[PDB]
């Protein structure tokens, strides 16, 4: 049971590809040690390749099948419906990649004959076929980083054709928007605002008497993922009350796709073939959690872990339950390893209890508390900004398809580094641009949305509450940390920045309107003397339902 077969074949490039971050007077004047970040190329290809191929040893126990068993009840109760070719035509990002058949992104959300009339044919063969592998195309993925304290390879990204993309939103959108939160209930992570996600793990560390934490890395998730397991997901997703096509074609999609089939590079060459998750089907993020779920949840009852409550976002973990002392919370964590590893879900990073709420990271994240404009303390979601400012000092030398610093803005709002540094320079960017009123392309757990800066505050009162505007007195940890890390990166310090607040602020100000607003209420951090902010107007009455719902991270959605 082989994750990977290779035949020789290169993965190839599409294009050229950056390496070096370009020495510009912009990117310079937010970073200044450009030569600590790179990002992620073709060459690297072959040494992800070698971490990725292996032979996987799964055996099941009584403990996993009791823990299927509760999951397929709840799916039981869930009722999924097909979407209409139109409305999964609406759900393909603009500058999606284009089909091998003739037709693009663009024709696809315009409806054009062409597009709509492949689309129904690729439907139709998946309801009178359920065997014939599906080909897939392989890329090396790119992503910047920052070079590590004690290099990264590139990442494999393996999807299908778009018109097969548009058949599986018709097929699984719904499903895959409904699912997982019927059978993880409270332990889903998507389902939360940053917000909600932190109200969660400190009211979960409250709750216990003595309270230990961990992460779990699992090494290269997709890899670890098996054919069985694949099988596991889709007898999950059968549990749905589903219109008689959407069985078939969830069945096609699942042997023809979703348990393997042919890699095939830029090129038109065959690289291979894949007996393991795939990394961009709209299924991954969905059958990642459900996995992920299922075996760590079996995993904590073969430990005989106590009171444990998890979380769960793809193939990031964390779990939360009462300490039974520190040698044996020891003891029962490699209890835990090793239940895991049975499963084939083995170990990266070798985990270790946590006793301090603040010191666990979960999805590159973690809590920790500051003071709003009365004293009153105000938890809040936090990570390293190392990757976020790499991330950003590159978008602002090469503009890109999505735009990280949006994103990160939008998540990390309350956060000392986003509001001094991300919000600031990139302002003052689209301040002397002129480009406020420009709408632009960020992404939230994996969805990609077209967003107007100006909207901005608006947005951050909603999802974080006004404290996000008065947040101060930060933790010691935080503090160190964000300090340790712009001398790290060679990023100006935060008198700095403030200067240069003062000064885009007094330019927002300038223009009154919404702009104005962002004023007001993004930079009152920067002033000595503070402003009262009052409630927003237009906050009150916002459509930010559909944000947190779930995953679609490799999925291809985008929303309106």
């Amino acid at each position: 049971s082989m994750s990977y077969t290779w035949t020789g074949a290169l993965i190839t490039p599409c294009a050229a590809e950056e390496s070096k971050l370009p020495i510009n007077p912009l990117s310079n004047s937010l970073l200044r040690h450009h030569n600590m970040v790179y990002a992620t190329t073709s060459r690297s290809a072959s040494l992800r390749q070698k971490k990725v191929t292996f032979d996987r040893l799964q055996v099941l126990d009584d403990h996993y099948r009791d823990v299927l068993k509760e999951m397929k009840a709840k799916a039981s109760t869930v009722k999924a419906k097909l979407l209409s070719i139109e409305e999964a035509c609406k759900l393909t990002p603009p500058h999606s990649a284009k089909s091998k058949f003739g037709y693009g992104a663009k024709d696809v959300r315009n409806l054009s004959s062409r597009a709509v009339n492949h689309i129904r044919s690729v439907w139709e063969d998946l309801l009178e076929d359920t065997e014939t592998p599906i080909d897939t195309t392989i890329m090396a993925k790119s992503e910047v980083f920052c070079v590590q304290p004690e290099r990264k390879p590139a990442r494999l990204i393996v999807f299908p054709d778009l018109g097969v993309r548009v058949c599986e939103k018709m097929a699984l959108y719904d499903v895959v928007s409904t699912l997982p939160q019927a059978v993880m209930g409270s332990s889903y992570g998507f389902q939360y605002s940053p917000k909600q996600r932190v109200e969660f793990l400190v009211n979960t560390w409250k709750s216990k008497k003595c309270p230990m934490g961990f992460s779990y890395d699992t090494r290269c998730f997709d890899s670890t993922v098996t054919e069985s397991d694949i099988r596991v997901e889709e007898s999950i997703y059968q549990c749905c009350d589903l219109a008689p096509e959407a069985r078939q074609a969830i069945r096609s999609l699942t042997e023809r796709l979703y348990i393997g089939g042919p890699l095939t590079n830029s090129k038109g060459q065959n690289c291979g073939y894949r007996r393991c998750r795939a990394s961009g089907v709209l299924t991954t993020s969905c059958g990642n959690t459900l996995t992920c779920y299922l075996k760590a949840t079996a995993a904590c009852r073969a430990a005989k872990l106590q009171d444990c409550t998890m979380l769960v976002n793809g193939d990031d973990l964390v779990v939360i339950c009462e300490s039974a002392g520190t040698q044996e919370d020891a003891a029962a964590l490699r209890a835990f390893t090793e239940a895991m590893t049975r499963y084939s879900a083995p170990p990266g990073d070798p985990p270790q209890p946590e006793y301090d709420l603040e010191l666990i990271t979960s999805c590159s994240s973690n809590v920790s508390v500051a003071h709003d404009a009365s004293g009153k303390r105000v938890y809040y979601l936090t990570r390293d900004p190392t990757t976020p400012l790499a991330r950003a000092a590159w978008e602002t030398a090469r503009h890109t398809p999505i735009n990280s610093w949006l994103g990160n803005i939008i998540m990390y709002a309350p956060t000392l580094w986003a509001r001094m540094i991300l919000m600031t320079h990139f302002f003052s960017i689209l301040l002397a641009q002129e480009q406020l009123e420009k709408a632009l392309d960020c992404q939230i757990y994996g969805a990609c949305y077209s967003i107007e800066p100006l909207d901005l505050p608006q947005i951050i009162e909603r999802l974080h509450g006004l404290s996000a505007f008065t947040l101060h007195s930060y933790s010691p940890g935080e503090i160190n940390r964000v300090a340790s890390c712009l001398r790290k990166l060679g990023v100006p310090p935060l008198r700095t920045w403030r200067h240069r607040a003062r000064s885009v602020r007094a330019k927002l100000l300038s223009q009154g309107g919404r702009a104005a607003t962002c004023g007001r209420y993004l930079f009152n951090w920067a002033v000595r003397t503070k402003l009262k902010l009052t409630p927003i107007p237009a906050a009150s009455q916002l459509d930010l339902s559909g944000w947190f719902v779930a995953g679609y991270s490799g999925g291809d959605i985008y929303h309106s």
